[PDB]
């Protein structure tokens, strides 16, 4: 049993909600939100700016000792870092940018970081600002995450359809 409420469960080990992570992360605390970050760790949009937001840009300050250190992420690629007044951690998750051309077979290897985590709070990866198509980002997810993944859908025309087109 977790704390985790509202859920529609989809499979096994996948549930959905129409929620704000943001608002979800600080109800919750979870032991691991994730943030749909780019490979430099700027998180000035989307869920990323959203989160960083919300913790008062100490995500951001965070990120940038973290790239000074490693260099960039690469795409489908993960880091864990603090969840500061969010959660335990933040997994930063790199989705493959349509936007930016890149690579959507690597969505699959993106959501493939999420097997590292028994319990995660997650937005569903590429979606967004990142151009997927949120519907296949949903499937890739189910077809890939074996661990418990509790995902918050900002959108509610969007979470609607995603129900509704579930297969
Ligand atoms: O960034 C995009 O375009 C997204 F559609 C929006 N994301 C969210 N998901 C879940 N809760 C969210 N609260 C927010 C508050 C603000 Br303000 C901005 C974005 C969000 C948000 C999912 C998405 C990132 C990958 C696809």
């Amino acid at each position: 049993v977790n704390s985790f409420s509202g859920y529609l469960k989809l499979t096994d080990n996948v549930y959905i909600k129409n929620a704000d992570i943001v608002e979800e992360a600080k109800k919750v605390k979870p032991t691991v939100v994730v943030n749909a970050a780019n490979v430099y760790l700027k998180h000035g949009g989307g869920v990323a700016g959203a989160l960083n937001k919300a913790t008062n840009n100490a995500m951001q300050v965070e990120s940038d000792d973290y790239i000074a250190t490693n260099g960039p992420l690469k795409v489908g690629g993960s880091c864990v870092l603090s969840g500061h007044n969010l959660a335990k951690h933040c997994l930063h998750v790199v989705g493959p940018n349509v936007n930016k051309g890149e690579d959507i077979q690597l969505l699959k290897s993106a959501y493939e970081n999420f097997n590292q985590h028994e319990v995660l709070l997650a937005p569903l990866l590429s979606a967004g600002i990142f151009g997927a198509d949120p519907i296949h980002s949903l499937r890739v997810c189910v077809d890939t995450v074996r661990t418990n993944v509790y995902l918050a859908v900002f959108d509610k025309n969007l979470y609607d359809k995603l129900v509704s087109s579930f297969l």
